[PDB]
């Protein structure tokens, strides 16, 4: 499954950007 990766913050999960925001990447599990 696909996650989210956020670079602003450096938070990243399985569920939807851990803040609905820009910055977060998904990729590859």
């Amino acid at each position: 499954r696909w996650f989210y990766f956020n670079r602003i913050t450096g938070k990243r999960q399985f569920e939807r950007p851990k803040g609905l925001v820009k910055g977060w990447e998904k990729r590859w599990d």
